[PDB]
């Protein structure tokens, strides 16, 4: 649960990721996998990427990254209305990919660091609290849904 206020850091800071949308999901995807390599396994597109360079090389990982930040993008939109956008995530994340829930923590807190990486100086603690808090309702609210399937 958020206030109108912290909505409205959330949606300033989501302004520096649609500058340049490629940019920054190329480099959440590139930090899971290289800070958590059993993330790539579970990506049969992505599992012949041994190197960082490769993964950085690669456009279908760009192009991916697109695909990722503009989902999670619609979602923030929503202002935590998002039971219809968020339910296909949760059903396919669960059902499909087999996603448990630590690896979205994981991606969570990748977002938070290359925010601070691309933006040093220019992400607030007020930014980065509600931003966190975001991405935890997101998180939580897919965790009740896993919880429903039975998934683990
Ligand atoms: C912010 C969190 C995430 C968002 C918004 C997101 C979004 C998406 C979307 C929109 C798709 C394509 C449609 C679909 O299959 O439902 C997708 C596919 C997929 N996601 Fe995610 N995802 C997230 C986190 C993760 C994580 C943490 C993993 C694994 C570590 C993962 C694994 C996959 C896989 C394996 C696919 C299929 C890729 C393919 O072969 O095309 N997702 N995701």
């Amino acid at each position: 649960g958020l206030s109108d206020g912290e909505w409205q850091q959330v949606l300033n800071v989501w302004g520096k990721v649609e500058a340049d949308i490629a940019g920054h999901g190329q480099e959440v995807l590139i930090r899971l996998f290289t800070g958590h390599p059993e993330t790539l396994e579970k990506f049969d597109k992505f599992k012949h990427l041994k190197t960082e360079a490769e993964m950085k090389a690669s456009e279908d990982l760009k192009k991916h990254g697109t695909v990722v930040l503009t989902a999670l993008g619609g979602i923030l939109k929503k202002k935590g209305h998002h039971e219809a956008e968020l339910k296909p995530l949760a059903q396919s994340h669960a059902t499909k990919h087999k996603i448990p829930i630590k690896y979205l923590e994981f991606i969570s807190d990748a977002i938070i660091h290359v925010l601070h990486s691309k933006h040093p100086g220019d992400f607030g603690a007020d930014a980065q609290g509600a931003m966190t808090k975001a991405l935890e309702l997101f998180r939580n609210d897919i965790a009740a849904k896993y919880k429903e399937l039975g998934f683990q």
